[PDB]
């Protein structure tokens, strides 16, 4: 324990964001990793010096939000998960554990990017070995990662160069899965403000990875089996402008039983406040409303609600009410809603609410 010393004069106010300290990895060979061996730490940075090892990771549940292994793969390549630093490229996995919460691991290689490409901050080169690398992938790979390009899951195995060669693509194509931005002046006219309609409907199955900078991509696929077509929601520099926006987003999702649900979304911070309305499916004139909302905890990047095993029944009081009782017990959903006020009363720089 370390204690900070401050003045006892004013009002005292820290913001400031906890990194966990890489782990340096520089031997060779078989590698193998025990559950809390990989488990414990955040980053992991490897320099291979001659060669390169083999990474085994046992009991390694890789999470997956789609059954097919051809969709979500690319799911973490549109939530967005793979960095490339000069020679260096990072590729965060995520794995399932017993207690609540979805654990998180980063992969960090040196050496994969060989030395002719060594001018990163020229694009034209990238952009030209493009179609190489559709083709023949290997080729720009140095020799030592030619035998590692799989990474053992325990009952399932991850490849690579599919994700790179995808990567890729979707980078080409920006310049497929189809992207929705909002900004203050798009959208549209209890949630006052912007609407905005998706073009196509989406399932349960929604999503909201957290960019460290700022950024919210919100996931959203497409409410049919045969083919996959997932749609992303960008908000780009929410985390310091969350005010500026008042756009939330409606969408139509149809039911089992030929019905189609109402759901329009709102967030409020990392807060994704979902409203159910069933549109007169059930009722006359006084449609049943479902209110829903979860919060990255901890500081975390990746997280949503299956929407099929989690939830519960919850009327405008009822929530409310627990959400004090919670409250007495800290409510995550509440704390960081009143963490974020403190944080917007300085947007012009001195203590002064907007």
């Amino acid at each position: 324990r370390l204690y900070l010393i401050f003045e006892g004069k004013n009002n005292v106010l820290l913001r400031s964001k906890v990194h966990a300290a890489p782990l340096k990895i520089t031997s060779a060979g078989e590698m193998q990793l025990s559950e809390r061996q990989w488990q414990q730490q955040e980053h992991i940075i490897v320099k291979p010096d001659n060669e390169a090892p083999s990474l085994i990771l046992s009991e390694f549940r890789r999470f997956t939000i789609s059954s097919d292994k051809t969709f979500s793969l690319k799911l973490m390549c549109h939530q967005g998960m793979v960095r490339i630093d000069r020679r260096s490229l990072s590729v965060r996995l995520f794995y399932l554990r017993e207690q609540p919460g979805i654990g998180s691991l980063r992969l960090t290689f040196r050496d994969f990017f060989t030395e002719v490409m060594d001018t990163t901050d020229r694009e034209i080169l990238e952009k030209e070995l493009r179609p190489i690398l559709i083709g023949d992938t290997h080729r720009f790979i140095n020799a030592a990662y030619k035998n590692h390009l799989n990474i053992q899951l325990g009952d399932g195995v991850l490849n690579l160069a599919d994700i790179v060669a995808e990567y890729a693509r979707i980078q080409k194509e920006e310049t497929a899965i189809m992207t929705t931005t909002v900004t203050t002046d798009s959208g549209e006219l209890d949630l006052s403000g912007r609407y905005k309609s998706v073009p196509m409907a989406r399932k349960a199955d929604t999503l909201y990875h957290l960019t460290p900078k700022g950024d919210l991509q919100i996931i959203y696929q497409v409410a049919t089996k045969m083919v996959n077509q997932a749609m992303i929601v960008s908000l780009p520099n929410y985390r310091h402008e969350w005010e500026k926006y008042n756009l939330s987003i409606l969408s139509e999702i149809p039911q089992n039983n030929n019905t189609v649900v109402h759901s329009i979304l709102r967030v409020n911070g990392p807060t994704m406040q979902v409203r159910t309305i069933d549109y007169r499916g059930t009722d006359e004139n006084n449609p049943i409303v479902s209110f829903s909302d979860t919060t990255f905890i901890n500081g975390e990047q990746m997280l949503s609600y299956d929407s099929h095993s989690s939830g519960r029944v919850y009327s405008r009081e009822e929530y409310m009410m627990w959400e004090l009782q919670q409250r007495v017990s800290e409510a995550s959903s509440a704390r960081t809603q009143d963490y974020w006020l403190m944080d917007a009363a300085v947007r012009n720089g001195e203590w002064k609410i907007t």
